């Protein structure tokens, strides 16, 4: 059970949207088309337009409200909300130098791997609890959707994601043999393999495209985007939903 | 099952278009010619014209709306949406130096290969869920197309694609023989093969045509187009569709 | 039993909110939708707007009040409230140099680990005890929620959190053998592993993203954010709640 759900359908992941719990669990996202009361939304970052109101919860309305809030006066993206980092570096080595009519066998093995995951939560837009205690305007739709598990998203997190994975393998198989008749034999085998997989969600495009240069771009893509600017608001990465019956926190498995 | 479908028919891949699920699965794209309510579209990038409305969903209307939105004020292509990178480098080696009336056999084998795939998602245009709960204007066309599996595209992703593949093979087959009668024999064979296949979708043309110079053009074509400009909006690369019955997310196999 | 509860649901963690004790204990946070009298809130930091009043306790109202209070005149973030630091450094070492037809065995083992936890409490917003002795406006809701364990949050702590953990392992397994017949044998094995996990809550984004450079960023992220500025108000990290029956301090297990 988790409180925050990773955004998988950006189109349907907007604040104030009502869905079925089962559909949200299996990534179907079947909406519940019923009227809803106007919702009050608040932003984690300090701004003049920190408390907005949306009559009809929709993706376009949420995007427009975020745009206006982050372009308003007294806006500061200087402080973020969360920053998780994790790196795992590993490096094996192997060397055999068997020697002995003559004979030699030199084997060298190398295996290097760096795996890095990073997430940053620039800010979140949160939804206020209804004054009437029910999100629905008619207040009878709650009884109408009995068995449909009405659950509405109440928080959307804007931030950046980044995953990198660099692997490398090296093999050396020198073999020498002499029978000084002057029979001679040599066998050299060098095998080199490399891999580098990157997955970035959001952030500055110029710094994002520089991660192709090994573990150097994925060292400035992070340090050049710590403060989120209104030109780079971030991407919805996580969201939280709550039950529509008792307004309790919805937990998914 | 996947949520995002790679664009194969750019003519028929426009937001607000209704097709049959089977036809979209087998790339037939048979349209459903029925009236539709005006659709609200939102853009992922920050701009003044971030929330547009289209009365008649069409490719020309979508293109014009994208053009106006990206030429509007307070537009920033500084932040992208996604960036996937993957590279695989491999290099074999083989060397035989058999020696022994005389005789020598020197065999050299080399095989190098670099495969790289990159995708960038500059932005997406998303469609709002209908207020009435049905995309059709008459609301009876939904029952009219029973058995036709009505599915409408609700999201179009603009970005760039790039695939490169460089292969190289080298062979050396020196053979010497002497019988010092002064019989002598020599056999030299050098075989070199090369291959380089590039496939780019979108991006700056000047940087795109420079990828012909090995793995150097496909190192600046990426780093010189991280920020998408209104002169280079990007190409529709992925799109998402939803069912017209329950407005649920459509998954294709 | 503890007096301060770590914030797990930022959406529901606002001052003046009434919840059930069991739901707050199991992180369900089921609200009690009943009218409440206007609440008086005070801020720990010195400011002109140090005593505010909120008619309807909500997250948006709390955020707006904090924004106005910290943007008011005579505001000083120079003095903080609490600062907890804890570091644990450990480093093992092992070295074997067994020697002996010949033979040698050199084994080297290293294991280093630094674990650091830091918390800073910039300020808190506290709630005054009701004049009537009951938070509810009607004064009968207290008897209405008998068995529901009415508990309301009365204090929210804004500050920063930081956890780092760096681990490293090194292994060396040199083995030599000679039988001077000139049989020779050598076996070298070097294994290096590294790990670095960081978790930051709040603080300056620019300093937060620099913690990726070992235990150097998590040495300036702390010293460059001691004084909290109105551009960096901090993040709600801890909160305290009290019973609604006798206005006593609520303790959770
Ligand atoms: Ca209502
Ligand atoms: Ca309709
Ligand atoms: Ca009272």
């Amino acid at each position: 059970t988790s409180d925050q759900i990773v955004v998988t359908v950006p189109q349907k992941t907007f604040i104030g949207g009502v869905y079925n719990s089962t559909t949200l669990d299996n990534l179907d996202y079947t909406p519940i088309s019923y009227p809803l009361d106007p919702i009050t939304v608040s932003y984690s970052f300090p701004s003049d337009f920190i408390v907005d109101t949306i009559e009809r919860p929709s993706l376009s309305s949420m995007r427009a409200s975020v745009f206006k809030a982050m372009r308003a006066a007294n806006f500061s993206g200087e402080q973020s909300l969360a920053f998780d980092y994790n790196i795992k570096q590993f490096s094996y080595y192997s060397e055999l130098k068997i020697a002995f009519i003559s004979g030699s066998n030199n084997k060298i093995k190398r295996t290097t791997g760096v795996f890095a995951k990073f997430t940053q939560k620039n800010f979140t837009i949160d939804m206020d609890l209804p004054a009437d205690g029910n999100i629905f305007k008619n207040n009878s739709d709650l009884a109408l959707t009995n068995g449909k598990n009405p659950v509405y998203i109440s928080s959307v997190t804007y931030g950046r994601l980044g995953i990198i994975s660099i692997e490398s393998n090296a093999s050396y198989n020198e073999v020498n043999f002499a029978l000084k008749l002057n029979i001679d034999s040599n066998s050299k085998k060098i095998l080199e393999e490399s891999d580098l997989s990157v997955y970035l969600v959001g952030g500055r495009g110029t710094d994002a495209v520089q991660v192709i240069k090994g573990f150097a771009g994925f060292s400035n893509f992070i340090v050049n985007g710590g403060q989120f600017t209104p030109e780079a608001p971030g991407v919805p990465i996580y969201f939280s939903a709550s039950h529509a019956s008792d307004n309790s926190v919805y937990y998914t498995t």
